């Protein structure tokens, strides 16, 4: 990749991209996790990244995490969430493919999958500490609990008490399989949360389109219970890109769905990286940097990009371009007036390829 | 305490305890004051505690912190206050046993006891590194300013000025006394604070009693001035529990008004601890970590928790569970559907002891 | 200067003053810069200052910073600028001596010198590490970005691309100069910004003004704009002060416009500071400090001062002691009945010489 500066790509950088397909899995009875945070991708402050499988019957026990919020992308099958708010109200909804959740920071939660094959998911946290292995798991803390007052807080006995968990469950599938939706009924009289925390991105229709490239975006706007939280769905067909721009507000985490991604990273003094990722493999550009995505392949391109705003804010280089007038641009690129008039006047977010 | 996991209490855990009730008084001219925050006690970020008190007619001077909201707790005897806002206006009030005040962060204030009897208050500022050594005096301020800047600032002579203090007063029994309320008039014309920065919180009805347990709590809905702090009174029956909950928004400072409190804190990563505290001895749960309380002893007990946020937010245990389906709850905890349904189905705040 | 406990000025305290006139002017082709922030003056945590000039027809290069805002006071001249928002809408504004103007956190803005005279202006930044040498460039982002992914995105040949800079520019003369206001126009469509992000300080009237002592400001609720900082200008008559105060909320940034300032600085524990500033010096008082100004000189003292907060909060010592009763002041100043009442009982926000 030529450059008109020639920089040494990466040179005095971080990495702004990280090898998450070949992360290994850890295993559990049901379900699968890996994760990338600060870590091991030093650069990805303000978001961690968490895969997860659940087989069918297999849950992601009761647990909560008052250092981070979780937003969550379907990647296959289908997942049963329970949330429940400090206001002592529940939400309990199928997420299927293609869906998203949102729990506020704190809020407890358990995730099940529902079948009929494995549910496979994204977890992207607004702190790029967080790990799975620093949640606050229900059965740690009654196994962490003297045992006189576990059987006072729930009217048991000393032998019930005992058939309780030993140690943090973490993903059980001792069973049973949750049922239909319609009969996954709290177990005492518990009002309804109202404001939705599950979301369908991938049935919006497209934000922008263009050639086939097409932009699904959802903000607060589209999905407020994700107030401070916004996720994309971008698809770029061979040899396209999504235009050079910068976010004035929100880092960016990304996770190629399918596919094959370019990613270059503009980080100012003279410093810029590229670099391709496959699929599975996750990037983070960093607030203010500017930064464009081309498909390079011959095959199509699915990524998911995450930001922790809830107002998706992007200044594209067409639009900054076109608003200034030719005197500006001129002066500031050192070109001639005939050069000058030739800039974009218009921005279309993705760019086809314009190579004969 | 026997625990399920046979965790070793306390292991790889900082100290969720302090023995405040053997802190040292320091001793000044009518008044004396000790003081727990990260500098001795070094879990306790969000907040920091002083004992203060003060004998008829001594005041704590007219000094200001940025760095700290203060909020405070009247154990004994009457106090005056006064507070200034950058608006220019003033609030003077009497604040009695069981009353509160807040003063916001940098705004000005005194406080004076008032006869007969000695009083004694707990104050608690929302930055953990607060002192009582680190106020800004005006006598401090006064003393180290140029002599020529002060007699034009106050159109003072030199043998005027020479007056005043030559350092930080502190605490002043010089006298006098202040009178009546109603005589404590601006010696300026000053319009008055019109939202109150006082609270009336031991009178409070309790939001919550059973069996004898009471919670009077009093955040922003009860006391608005207070708008980031939140503060509770806690009593307890022999034998009864705070049931396990945790906080998502807040760190929770205690003080042990009388009695003998035992405290369990769960910290995540199978580790959690467990103390007894005494009469005037400090606790903190930091946010999100799971706790309850019991009354172990065979007196009453009465605390006063301090909370760093102005909603108070609270998930117990029992609501919890009562608000997820019998499948995530057998599935979460491995038990048979038989002692599934014996989970909690309500939330009554506090637990007992067995019954006749 | 003598005090009541005959204090030793400046020890155990960082300086809160640096000598910014003496700082050497980095030159460009059309403008020279200046600045000053944590890395050559530690205390000034909350922002950063630069001094920039620009020749007529000198741009500062389109850029953006999305780690501070940008506060700025025209000291001489005339600029003008361009500034474009997340919502694709552009403001293009001229900003003469005595303006002002405010660049949200990561907006792309330009600042041209307008002639005939050298436009001289100050940027405050709500960042203390801000530096003009980390801006984003939006040469140095073209010419470090791959010239096939340019060539796409602009819709232009190898032999097009070419022609952009190989580096950042920062600074540029090589025209064309800007006509009229109303002839600069975006190249494409482009809506406008309407809420304005400039302002006439110089030209308000006084918020305070006593003896010849005045004090214009600029907070949001002046110049909404700037939602989370607020400048001041204050003109000082000899022997006058802004009287002893402190502000809650927010660090003060400040810069003698010209004549000689002294400030005092109180930081509790006992400590404080005083120190004289020349045309051209910084000051920074962090948040909570008690301090005052004075014009110990023979002649007029300007200076403006800016505060990394859009609500002007201060609390003068004559309002705070006028607003107590008798007995408070007298137990804690452990003075006469007599004297205290002679304690303020009004705030007249300067003081007189006697
Ligand atoms: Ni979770
Ligand atoms: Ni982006
Ligand atoms: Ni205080
Ligand atoms: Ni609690
Ligand atoms: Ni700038
Ligand atoms: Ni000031």
């Amino acid at each position: 990749w030529r450059s008109l500066s020639n920089v040494v790509w990466g040179k005095d950088l971080p990495a702004f991209t990280y090898a998450f397909s070949k992360t290994p899995l850890v295993l559990y009875d049901g379900g699968t996790t890996k994760q990338v945070g600060t870590y091991n991708f030093p650069v990805s402050k303000g978001m961690a990244g968490v895969y997860m499988s659940l087989e069918p019957g297999a849950i992601r026990e009761l647990h909560w995490h008052a250092n981070a919020a979780e937003w969550a992308y379907v990647m296959e099958g289908r997942t049963r969430i329970t949330l429940t708010s400090p206001e002592g109200k529940v939400e309990i909804a199928d997420v299927d493919k293609g869906g998203l959740w949102y729990f506020p920071r704190g809020w407890g939660h358990s995730i099940e999958g529902i079948g009929p094959d494995t549910a496979k998911f994204l977890l992207v946290f607004n702190d790029g500490t967080f790990s799975e292995g620093a949640t606050f798991s229900v059965t740690d803390w009654l196994s962490h609990t003297p045992i006189a007052w576990v059987e006072e807080n729930l009217g048991w006995t000393a032998a019930q008490v005992a058939q309780l968990p030993k140690k943090q469950v973490y993903i059980s599938s001792y069973g049973p399989a949750s049922g239909p939706l319609a009969s996954a009924t709290p177990q005492g009289q518990t009002a309804k949360i109202e404001v939705p925390h599950t979301h369908n991105l991938l049935g919006q229709q497209p934000l922008v389109s263009l050639g086939g490239n097409e932009l699904r975006l959802a903000s607060a706007k589209e999905f407020p219970g994700s107030f401070n939280m916004t996720g994309a769905l971008i698809h770029l067909e061979p040899g396209a890109m999504r235009q050079l721009h910068w976010h004035p507000n929100a880092d960016e985490w990304q996770y190629v769905l399918d596919g094959e991604m370019d990613l270059t990273v503009f980080a100012s003094e003279g410093k810029a990286s590229v670099s391709r990722l496959q699929q599975g493999d996750v990037g983070y550009v960093p607030k203010g940097y500017g930064h464009a995505i081309r498909n390079s392949s011959q095959k199509p391109l699915d990524i998911v990009v995450v930001f922790n705003d809830g107002d998706y804010q992007s200044i594209d280089l067409s639009t900054w371009l076109a608003s200034n007038p030719s005197s500006v641009l001129g002066n500031t690129f050192q070109i001639s007036p005939e050069l000058t008039k030739k800039l974009p006047v218009q921005d279309t977010i993705f760019s086809l390829p314009t190579q004969p």
